[PDB]
């Protein structure tokens, strides 16, 4: 326990079923043909549908939420952006003309030598990196009136096809001298070199020697096309393509330059930048000098050592529940069975190993069978259990489970196993709220994203995956009324909050809204 469990106004107990969504067609909906008696009553009348997949959760528009990016929102009481949608956003809304790294890159070569320079993956592979994201920047450094941009193409062929290059090459080519009319091609080399990530820095070497000393095949606008035909014919690919060099001198990294890398990947930007921005040049052991005073820029951070301002840095994910409970001496419990336990704990403390103070963690082991559908209950029965004993003391006034049957189940795709997994899952949901009546909890069952729901595609076959469908909140508590926010859906990001408000509780202003609940 902690000192401050007595300020608490109402104790909480918070279920996030794992994979059950909400949806109104029954084909193939084992949540639906599923004796649910429990959720179907804790399911009706105050209660809400709320969002946990696509840009709701941080996600890209479309694509189905998961456990991990589930737990995190749950926990965090915000939106939890991928790196991705957090640039695509800035690229659809033209914010990288107002980005503050971004500016500091440009002002920096303004009032110096004015020279920048731009490197990265050049494809539309999305892996490590995307061609629009680069464009994008060029618009936004000729807006804001950089002298002098250089680009140095790294070859994909790994995350695109290997004779993808020569299209993305033209590409780049037009775009710089019909579209933006400005921007220079300086370099052509293959990621095998410029973005190594096991420390091998004469591959490394390959790359830091032409953008700083010329060290490759000499071409210009006119020719380079034909060189990379040329390397194909003999066999040598995008990924391996060797150096091609396209403005002499002036295209170099030079004395008091600028650099920005614009791949949004750490680990294969980790060498050239240190390279370029550190003392890992030294590791390259060229015979070309060094230049000085330069300075890096990163799309993201690539390692919080490195002194580089990035574009769009980390989310310090500060004050998530479980953080935020414990700062105001409040205690805690989480409990999940084996497949699951990950999720009540490094991801729904965002994305980290610590438990906090006060917290205090449950594993139930899964069983130990073949798969899932063979034993469709797994351990929820026993999750519940220990979740029971802590209504009994009632000592944490928070407590939390997950139940795995329904997702774990789902991802089988064996439908009347699903339906089994589900009725289990009911069962139990059941008997903690018998529990949470007897000992004066209010209950609150969510889940992280659907899967159970849609168990048959059309045609009937089976269908494994995740969905985009809604998930329940419910409340027991009858002095709240569920309420929408006025200026979007509800989602996951308004589970933490809507505890705290019913727990009595303030709100950290990390946690980005909103309580969906207004008192009676
Ligand atoms: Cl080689
Ligand atoms: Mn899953
Ligand atoms: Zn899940």
């Amino acid at each position: 326990a902690m000192a401050n469990n007595s300020s608490v106004a109402n104790k909480v107990c918070l279920i996030v079923i794992d994979g059950w969504g909400v949806s109104e067609d029954p084909y193939g909906n084992a949540i639906l043909n599923a004796q649910t008696p429990v959720m179907d009553k804790l399911c009706s009348g105050n209660w809400a549908q709320i969002e946990a997949h696509g840009l709701h959760v941080g996600l890209p528009e479309g694509l189905m939420g998961n456990s991990e990016v589930g737990h995190l929102n749950i926990g965090a009481g915000r939106v939890i952006y991928q790196d991705i949608v957090r640039i695509n956003l800035a690229v659809k809304n033209n914010k990288f003309v107002t980005n503050e790294s971004l500016v500091d890159a440009c002002d920096r070569a303004k009032n110096g030598n004015g020279r920048l320079h731009l490197a990265g993956l050049v494809s539309d592979g999305g892996v490590h990196s995307h061609i629009d994201h680069m464009f994008a920047l060029v618009k936004a450094i000729k807006e804001l009136g950089v002298p002098e941009l250089y680009l140095h193409f790294y070859g994909d062929g790994r995350d695109t096809s290997p004779n993808s290059g020569v299209g993305f090459l033209e590409q780049t080519l037009e775009f710089l001298e019909k579209t933006t009319g400005y921007g220079k091609l300086a370099t052509v080399v293959g990621r095998y070199y410029a973005m190594d990530r096991d420390n091998r820095w004469e591959r490394i070497n390959v790359a830091y020697e032409a953008m700083i000393g010329g060290v490759g095949e000499t071409s210009d606008e006119a020719g380079v096309v034909e060189v990379v035909r040329k390397r194909y014919a003999a066999d040598e690919t995008d990924e391996f393509l060797k150096p091609i060099i396209l403005q002499g001198e002036k295209g170099r990294v030079q004395n008091d330059d600028t650099i920005i890398f614009f791949d949004y990947r750490a680990d294969r930007m980790r060498e050239i930048s240190a390279a370029m921005g550190m003392d890992r040049y030294k590791d390259c052991n060229s015979k070309l000098a060094h230049p000085s005073n330069l300075q890096v820029y990163g799309m993201t951070q690539y390692k919080a050592e490195f002194p580089f301002k990035s574009l769009f840095p980390p989310a310090s994910n500060k004050n998530v529940l479980a953080e935020w409970l414990a700062e105001q001496k409040v205690s805690q419990f989480h409990c999940a069975e084996t497949e699951k336990y990950a999720h009540v704990t490094f991801f729904f403390n965002g994305g980290l190993e610590k438990q906090f103070e006060g917290e205090e963690r449950c594993l139930v082991p899964s069983p130990k069978v073949a798969t899932y559908d063979l034993q469709p209950e797994m351990s929820a029965a026993g999750v519940a259990d220990k979740m029971i004993e802590q209504l009994e003391a009632g000592t944490h006034p928070f407590i939390m489970c997950n139940f795995a049957p329904p997702d774990m189940v789902g991802h089988t795709g064996v439908y009347e196993a699903a339906v089994k997994a589900c009725e289990a899952t009911d069962i139990a949901i059941g008997r903690i709220y018998e529990a949470t009546q007897k000992h004066g909890y209010s209950l609150m069952v969510t889940a992280d994203h659907g899967n159970a729901e849609k168990m048959k595609a059309p045609d009937g076959g089976k269908h494994t995956a995740h969905t985009c469908y809604r998930v329940p909140l419910t409340l027991s508590h009858p002095g709240f009324k569920f309420v929408d926010p006025a200026d979007r859906h509800p989602a996951l990001c308004d589970v933490a909050p809507t505890v705290l408000a019913i727990m009595g509780l303030p709100q950290p202003a990390e946690m980005t809204g909103v309580s969906i609940v207004q008192k009676i």
